[PDB]
């Protein structure tokens, strides 16, 4: 289905299971590294790709995490898109009284600025693109047919013209990708109640600050302290796409490997 076993959890009995979420154009096997870094025998299971908005997607995952988990208690990590979708299924089981006792993201960092959701943005962010595409491949912007689709309609729109005037897995990737990273912009972020961590890094890299400009500036809570009260971060240094790899996940993994061992003394 949607779910990887990283390690399995004991027939009956044994620690509180980790559940990682996929990132943004990729599967969870890029927490193995640290699950390395976490205690012995601490079950691992990774969440995939589904269909939906934010909270859709979460509309999916958390009847699967109740299965697997019951009442409790809860752990919920990621990275990249991932963070966001671990937050808000905490949300989600929150609102079911289940017993969520850590949530980490590993540099889910807001944009420095609020993105618009607007018709004027759209034609901004087409336009963006737009200039890219002549230079790294060496015409009228249909404006008024992409403002009046979603982000998925947007890119079946743009394929379509293309192949009317590209291999399929060059295209299955990127479409995903694009739409994982527009669902990060698109978030609608919820308040939330319980304790959250945040292991935060220096600075988004310049591929993805030259498609949208204001992740050239993160805030010092990331974007999160307003919907956080119980707030944690963790600077960890480097750049976005190293906080997941050796060896910065080895000071995310000492921090995780305390959490879960104070979790397990309250069992
Ligand atoms: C190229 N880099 C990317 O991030 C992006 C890709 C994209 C397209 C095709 C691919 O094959 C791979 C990625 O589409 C996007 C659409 C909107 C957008 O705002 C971004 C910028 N991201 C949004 C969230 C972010 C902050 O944390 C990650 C950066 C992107």
């Amino acid at each position: 289905g949607f779910v990887r076993t990283l390690r399995a959890r004991p027939e009956a009995g044994g620690k509180v299971p980790v559940f990682v979420f996929h990132p943004a154009g990729g599967s969870t096997v890029v927490y193995e590294p640290l699950l390395g870094r976490l205690p012995a025998d601490t079950p691992m299971y990774g969440f995939e790709r589904v269909e939906g908005s934010i909270e859709e997607r979460a509309q999916q995952y958390v009847p699967k995490l109740i299965e697997m988990q019951g009442d409790g208690p809860y752990v919920l990590v990621g990275w990249s898109l991932g963070g966001v979708l671990a937050y808000a299924c905490a949300i989600g089981l929150r609102r079911l009284g289940k017993d969520v006792r850590f949530v980490g993201l590993i540099d889910a960092v807001r944009a420095g600025e609020e993105i618009p959701q607007t018709k004027e943005e759209i034609r901004k962010r087409w336009d963006r693109y737009a200039a890219f595409a002549e230079k790294t491949f060496n015409p009228a912007i249909p404006y008024e047919q992409l403002e009046e689709l979603d982000d998925e309609g947007q890119v079946r729109f743009v394929l379509d013209a293309v192949s009317q005037s590209i291999p399929a897995g060059i295209i299955e990737h990127q479409r995903t990708s694009y739409l994982d990273n527009r669902a990060i912009d698109t978030a609608q972020i919820q308040p939330y109640d319980g304790h959250v961590t945040l292991y935060m890094a220096d600075r988004y890299h310049d591929d993805a600050i030259m498609f949208e400009p204001r992740y050239a500036v993160r805030q010092p809570d990331g974007g999160w302290g307003e919907y956080v009260s119980d707030l944690e971060v963790v600077p960890i240094g480097g750049e976005h796409i190293q906080a997941i790899d050796e060896p910065i996940i080895a000071k995310v993994g000492e921090h995780m490997s305390r959490a879960l061992g104070q979790i397990e003394a309250d069992r």
